[PDB]
Parts: C-alpha cells; sequence; structure tokens
C-alpha cells in the first residue's frame, strides 16, 4: 500500500500578481484570455468572476506540469487505484490533468475532500472561498466524483482553525481516506497543497508534527506538483516515507514581456 | 511583409546549473534522464557529450513553449513561408517545435543560417560551439533543409568579434533573409537568441544601434520564446515593429525539491 500526495500546478495569481483578475476578465466579469499562459476558457461560477479571487484556476503550463506527472505515473506502470483531492479548484484542475497524462480521466472519478484543505489561517478574511460543488465541477469536464461522501464537509471546516487543528484533521482524513481504500487498491493519489505533504504523512508515520513557525518556512519549499510517496511496509505495518516512482519536475521562469519597453524603436 | 524574430525556448544548461552535464550524463558520456524536464533522448554528438557544454538542448518545456507558440500562429491564421534559425541547437529545436504547433513540421524546413548565431563575445573560450550540421540535425528528425546555402557560413564567423560587427552581421543577414524571400511568400520567421530580436531589426528599421552596456541589460529582459513583428509597410517600404500577431507567453518556475531535505 501506498499513498502518493503532492502540490497543484502552476497557480494564475502567483503568476500574474495582486490584479490578476484585470488580465483574465473584462469589465462585464467575463473571462478573456491575454497570455498564452491562460487557457481558452474558465468555468462560470455562482458568485461570477470574483469567485477566483480566493480559488484561482492552474495556468496552461499548471496544466503541462500535471500531464506530465501523469504520463510519468503511466511510463512507470504507476497504477493510481484512487485520486481524492483538495475542494481548491486549483488542486482538482491539477488532479483532472495527472489523469489525463495518466491515461484514466474515464475511470478514475476525483474525490473532493475538504478534510484535504490547507491551514484556513492561509484563506483571507473570515469567510472560506466559495470552492465549486462537485456537481458543478463534473460539468466543467473535470473528472469529479459526484457520489463522493466527504470525510470532513465544508461545514466542519472552521477559518479561526489552529495549526493544531490543521495538522489533527490532515491524520484523521488521512486514516479515513486509507481506511476505505484497503483492499479496494493498493496507491492512492492526494493532489493537494504545498502544506499536505508533511500534514498528511506526518503523524501517519507516527511522527510528531513541527512548530508551526518552522512549518510555514518548509511549506514554502514545495514546488508546484511537489510529490512525495509513504509506503505502508507489509512486515511491519507501519508507514515512511519512500522515493516516489517518478522522477522529479523542475523548471524555470518565462518573465513578462513588453517589446515596447525594451526593443529599440528609435 | 512581415519579419517574425524570436528567442530560443528554455535552456536546459539554464535550469540544471554549471554541473548540468552531471546531471543528464553517465560516466561513459551517455545521456541518462533524472528529471521530468529533461527529454527521452539527445542526439549523439561527433565530440562527444562535452559539445553540450558551449550548445546546450531546450528542456521539455522549452518544446511546450515553442509548440505552443506555434499553435498560436496557427491559431491566429499567420502563415509562415519560411523559417530561420541560429545553427545553436537550442534554435533549431525551438524552431522544429514550433514548426510542430504550426503543423507545418512536414512541409516547412528550416535554413540553418550561423549568420544568425548570437554576438561571439558569449561563446566562452577561443573557439566556436561545435554546432550539428545541418545533415546531422535532419538525421535527428529536425526539420531542416540540407540543401540551404547560408549567406554567413560558420566560415565567416570570427569568435573575437566585436560588438559592432555583431550588430552588423545582423542587418547583413537579415537584409539577405528577406532579399531571398521577397515575393515568394509574406512572412519570415527567425528563431533564434535574445540578442537576435533587436539585432535584426534595428538597422532595418533604420535605427542607430545602442551602445553594447545598453544592450546586454535589455537583452536580460528578453523571454524564452519572447517574440517580436517588424513589418514592411507597404506604402513607404519603410520597415518598422508592430504588434505581434500572437499574444505573448508568460509563467513563472517550479524549483528544485529534495523531499529528504524538507519534509520531516
Amino acid at each position: 500500500r501506498c499513498l502518493f500526495v503532492c502540490r497543484h500546478g502552476e497557480r494564475m495569481d502567483v503568476v500574474f500578481g495582486k490584479y490578476w483578475l484585470s488580465q483574465c476578465f473584462d469589465a462585464k466579469g467575463r473571462y478573456i484570455r491575454t497570455n498564452l499562459n491562460m487557457p481558452h476558457s474558465l468555468p462560470q461560477r455562482s458568485g461570477g468572476f470574483r469567485d477566483y479571487e480566493k480559488d484561482a484556476p492552474i495556468t496552461v503550463f499548471g496544466c503541462m506540469q500535471a500531464r506530465l506527472v501523469g504520463e510519468a505515473l503511466l511510463e512507470s506502470n504507476t497504477i493510481i487505484d484512487h485520486v481524492y483531492c483538495s475542494p481548491s479548484l486549483r488542486c482538482v484542475q491539477t488532479a483532472h490533468n495527472i489523469l489525463k497524462g495518466l491515461q484514466q480521466e474515464n475511470h478514475l472519478k476525483i474525490r473532493v475532500e475538504p478534510g484535504l484543505f490547507e491551514w484556513t489561517k492561509w484563506v483571507a478574511g473570515s469567510t472560506l472561498p466559495a470552492w465549486i460543488p462537485p456537481s458543478e465541477l463534473a460539468a466543467a469536464n473535470l473528472s469529479v466524483d459526484t457520489t463522493y461522501r466527504p470525510h470532513i464537509p465544508i461545514s466542519k471546516l472552521v477559518v479561526s482553525e489552529s495549526y493544531d487543528t490543521y495538522i489533527s484533521r490532515s491524520f484523521q482524513v488521512t486514516k479515513e481516506i486509507i481506511s476505505e481504500c484497503k483492499s479496494k487498491g493498493n496507491n492512492i493519489l492526494i493532489v493537494a497543497h504545498a502544506s499536505s505533504l508533511e500534514a498528511c504523512t506526518c503523524q501517519l508515520q507516527g511522527l510528531s508534527p513541527q512548530n508551526s513557525k518552522d512549518f510555514v518556512q518548509m511549506v514554502r519549499k514545495i514546488p508546484y506538483l511537489g510529490f512525495c510517496s509513504c509506503e505502508e511496509l507489509g512486515e511491519t505495518g507501519i508507514w515512511q516515507l519512500t522515493d516516489p516512482p517518478i522522477l522529479p519536475l523542475t523548471h524555470g521562469p518565462t518573465g513578462g514581456f513588453n517589446w515596447r519597453e525594451t526593443l529599440l524603436q528609435e
């Protein structure tokens, strides 16, 4: 048995900055493509385009990262029997595109688990992002399981949550995920956040969590699609981090370029 | 008539650093893949793997950057009638993958022109990179024209070249490129270096070049696949930079990750 945990792909809001909505949406709040790193379309959301502010999508290159990981899993014959993700759109889109690369997009149905959402301290304000429900995610051609009953529904998350609460629910939900997949296929994939890789696996392995200051510093090191593997040893039944079955993915930037501001014109 | 000039895609040596060869090659100099941003294979080179040191390939993401641009050109209904590139492998690979996006890889044949190589002061040492000749590039399934007769062959390049020489030969070669494509298709694509966007278009437009320092500082701003367009106004015959027919491409990094070092 193996638990794979990885981070979502490149985020639109990180690339395109504080006012990224202005690069993606017109005066009427309709999506527009102003860069090749943006897709042809984005889902309509119940509260309009500003719902994207606390729940940004991945980029085209975010999609490509996800697909490269899926293809690498396929190429290594790493069979994924179940896939879960955080309700964050970026996590759902990442999971969908791993499935594409895996060529399992018509077989695997992604189980959206609010339990896997990151520490709610990272959310601005006193309300949660307006996550797109699984029924709408499926309507947007993301391979989500609309029949999945989450272990920690949105109703059970609080924005006030302590670090301890975040680690504890991550431990709790990870055990419930493993428990329900037992004897239903060896490999489980979680697609979530930078913080998830340690939060989902720390107490699973019997380890004590770090203090929150060291935790936050560490979490800043997890690249997009950062990928870890936590295996259950048959002999002892103990879970332990091990080398993933795929190579790491590393690439650099392609910076912003305005030809008028740079090339000689006079 | 339009002249499009763009930079090659992401470079393998830039991503993986000074000791990048150690990440791509084994004790016998055979290519090894140790990262998903590395391709499945690299061409066999006459002087072995160290020839890559001064002539690095593009990465997987460099290829994807190239194909995206090609796809955008196809979507914009922009027809590329001729394509030229620097002999740098990164430029050739980028040009090929642009053709892939255009779905023109079996019709267009890339014209490898050493005149489009960048300022030779960016080459370490006193010898040029051991560029892979067109017949070998074709053998590696890159869509290169093995019959193209370059306007500035490798034999004509000087490793010790001055800035003014680089700017002048860029002007010279661009004019000769334009002249031989006249009345045989309206749009020309040049796939080369950061420095080529300006060097190839400056004097073409009748402009005075910047000094070498301001040139270098500007050159540092040009991203991978950075794309400009220089159009010939039909009324006057004056060439001028204009808005490209495709959107720009901007993305961030996905840095290194050692799970042993970072995770509990």
